[PDB]
């Protein structure tokens, strides 16, 4: 059984390759951030040998109270990822809330996104099942994994066959989140054997980043979704919980040496 | 400790007061169907002597298949609720999805709705901020009773006091509901004591409708939300599990005799 | 559809019929404490007319710490048993650890009891199985309410045919607990419709016993376990959350209220 | 920080050594089966390089129906594993349920072990505190990880200071176990960071047991319990899932590969 592979321009995303990063930072507060944080990946990646995804959002639409930062906006937020296209040459991967926002985002960035909140929204989805372009769901905290496939069906009817699944982890018990390692492989096949990503920063509402990235990968995946900050500390407010810049290398070490071991393994059948 | 009165016309929702029903349909098939039911109920209450809000969606978002069953739609899904106020005289409850229905609705019907899918959605918040109509919280599955705080501040700034907050379960594993009994008092503490009313057909994703309304209602609750259709069966689909309008009433006889029983009792302390 | 009936002396237990109470205190710490309780108990009962069977415990299995509190001990604890019989006139229900203290206990009092922890322990549930006397089975939190047909199973085989399923709840994430009120009927149905009872003050870990307590009881159930202290703050430890004593009677007369004005309704069915 | 070392014979179990292997089977059927496993394992492990502990049931407490096979007995049980020990050399690890057998057993075998449904049991445990061996604590799937100091501190009293910490998944809402990845440091940490080893075979309640098997062992671990059977298939029953004999190697491969390009890691810090 072959792998769904689900290409971004040059990049091929798919379960039995290795692993793409859709690295980033989580709002675009300002450019000389995203500059730098882009800057910091673009090198951590290229060095190292991974394909890459800058991500970013340039809207926030479910922040605490009305008075607070929405974001750049999506007229401001997406002549940023202008500039960081040129200068830097990557991918970007963003968020849209809004069945309008599709299209203009579509052309700006490579590969759009889902929010698991939406998930189920089919005129939104309907909205980017038009654009085309490359579909990244987020796996709802509140879904099994195998209902995946109602969102990737109601994917291929839009005209589009170009999707990811991206996992978050699960609702256990009250404000509290568990990853099922046996989540990736019901995914995989209920949607045509389509990429899985693990988004391990949003998994964990710490010092936890890593282990927990080791054990997603040595599952086997096709990629893995992250965030970091310059200063995670100071900056710390709430939703996810970045990454240390200063760490990308020795963290991503840790991945490569396990997505490569795992991804090159003689297949195995425990089943009898 | 005073409960906070959130008025409906005439209607008074409170957590002390006895509890006002908010049935209904799920979605507006056909006004021969809405007019049946809506009628059925009318008579039932009326008859019983329990405050009423007939409840109906005039729009899906998130169904199956973008070759589905929409609904009605805005424009001609609001045009239905006129008649049936003129010919019966009764209040109605719908649910929004896009901020810019907001003010056409408020006009048109009592109280508003905001679903859980969206409950963490600024601009959608805010705009039913403005409208300054009675507004209905569903309590998300994937969220603690105690979160329910936030939700009804950003309220509260856009200017909007009038809120009801709605519980329909928690997530419990995977594809499941259960109903925290003890969920019902720590919202209504976060929220300055505002109303709690129980979506009993939604928390059932059965024969069982009955037993888990006499449990929620025994605790004592603001009111209680639920949806029945003449024909369960044969036009069962998915999503919550409609009660049979013909047991209606031997059904809200047995939450009355809990609503006024329990509505009544000489207020107790096992806290010490 | 009648239920099965489990009569402990002249008590009939069965979940039609007006709940029994189960009483009592936790451990036995002093004579002169049990005496205390169970009067008030006594008292209380009587006066209401409420059924009635004393509840406490004289071994203490799973305690912190080696050096801790025991408790009175098999040959100690029945003694105590020996004195409340006679000066009250009330069923003694206790709980057995060992294959070997079974018999003892099976004549000094009514009705025994079988921990959760050790409700899948053959041994000592034919132990148990042999004495013949009424047995109450914990529904452990880590087992789904479908499952307490084995346990009912192995006891029919034992030779035993009188038991009750006491429900405390069942895990929600990490150290927490929900009863799931739907749990009820789904013991009754795979028992044979035997008696099914409520142990509200552990499925508590509160000014909560009340409301959980009415939520449970508006279900309808055969009866309802509790445990209170003269001084719940100050003697507080954990393992459950007793009742105050002086608050027995308003909270047993918010119960009554909800099992008679329940336990004498018209079948309904929301079935179809 | 260092870890605590619990050595078995000539094997030093520890959380940043390599892992040890308590491979095994279920119950002791019939020795020409034990002899045949067994053979497979030593066999196995000797050639691919890991430390091995043979482990097998002689008694079975929580069985189906009374008229089921209990198991050989502690009396005839015991004297297998001689045989066993001098034809293989291997340790053995059994576990034992009434406070009697503990001492008995300890002589026979190298690690004993305490089973989660009694793990909350003082007599029992204080007995196991007695005899000085080894011990095993099964971690209970309604017990958070943060939990497991008052066991281990429970064994520091009884004079025992040689315990390993075993995790078998946690409850998931109704009849369903998921692992959480995270649950391995915080038990670490807890136990004044004592071996911590993962029940794959037993997490389980498929051809899954490799995918989750790589996502403990990535996160690095002192151990991996486990359990195979000639055919699966066939003699399937319920509570673990035996791993097929003939899949051992390419499936320890999949460990050894994983547990040794973790186990040689850079310490990394994804704290700050």
């Amino acid at each position: 059984m072959k792998q769904k592979v689900v290409s971004i321009g040059d990049i091929n995303v798919a379960n039995d390759l290795p692993f793409v990063l859709f690295g980033g930072m989580n709002v675009l507060e300002s450019r000389d951030l995203a500059m730098r944080i882009c800057e910091h990946y673009v090198t951590v990646t290229q060095k190292l040998g991974i394909p890459y995804v800058f991500k970013a959002s340039f809207d926030k639409a479910n922040r605490s109270s009305i008075h607070s930062y929405r974001g750049p906006g999506l007229e401001e937020g997406m002549k940023i990822f202008q500039e960081l296209k040129q200068t830097f040459g990557v991918k970007i991967i963003t968020d849209v809330h809004e069945p309008s926002q599709a299209q203009p985002v579509a052309d700006v960035v490579d590969v759009i996104q889902l929010p698991a909140f939406l998930a189920r929204q089919t005129d939104l989805v309907e909205a980017m099942a038009k654009t085309g372009a490359v579909i990244n769901v987020k796996k709802p905290q509140f879904v099994s994994p195998g209902q995946m496939g109602n969102i990737v069906d109601k994917f291929k009817e839009g005209g589009n066959e170009k999707v990811i699944l991206c996992d978050r982890g699960a609702n256990f018990g009250y404000d509290n989140l568990v990853v099922d390692m046996l989540g990736f492989s019901i995914m995989k096949k209920v949607s045509g054997n389509s990429p899985v990503i693990f988004d391990v920063t949003h998994a964990l509402q710490r010092a936890q980043v890593a282990e927990l990235a080791r054990a997603g990968m040595a599952v086997g995946l096709a990629g893995l979704f992250i965030e970091a900050h310059p200063d995670p500390e100071h900056a710390k407010c709430d939703g996810p919980s970045a990454l240390p810049l200063a760490k990308l290398e020795p963290f991503l070490k840790q991945m490569k040496a396990i997505d490569d071991l795992v991804k090159g393994f003689e297949e195995l059948d425990t089943s009898k």
